[PDB]
């Protein structure tokens, strides 16, 4: 029970502390089924920031949840996808990290609305 456009604002800023938390941009866009092409056999959802991006202005994100799961996704894929052993399941590992306080922050900002 809010106004729209001030939660769309909020979900453009924390959409943008979240990539700033991926400097490598390794999540910025969707894994490249050309280099990666048995991706979609493990992976049912794929996400990634540029998709989150359309998806917000696409008015497909109008609950932090929605927001905070395909961020979720983003993590979660990786690690499903990747070794152990490897800087991609690593980084998303931290972002997992540094995207807690992120959204832990903008959630207590849209509960204030
Ligand atoms: C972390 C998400 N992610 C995975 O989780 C995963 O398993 N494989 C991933 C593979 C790539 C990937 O191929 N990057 C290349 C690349 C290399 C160097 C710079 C640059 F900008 C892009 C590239 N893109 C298109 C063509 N080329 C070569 C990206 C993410 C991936």
């Amino acid at each position: 029970e809010m106004q729209l456009t001030p939660f769309l604002i909020l979900l453009r800023k924390t959409l943008e502390q979240l990539q700033e938390k991926d400097t490598g941009n390794i999540f910025s866009e969707p894994v490249p089924l050309s280099e990666v092409p048995d991706y979609l056999d493990h992976i049912k959802k794929p996400m990634d920031f540029f998709t989150m991006k359309q998806n917000l202005e696409a008015y497909r994100y109008l609950n932090f949840d929605d927001f905070e799961e395909d961020f979720n996704l983003i993590v979660s894929n990786c690690l499903k996808y990747n070794a152990k052993d490897t800087i991609f399941y690593r980084a998303a590992v931290r972002l997992r990290e540094q995207g807690g306080a992120v959204l832990r922050q903008a959630r207590r900002q849209a509960e204030k609305m």
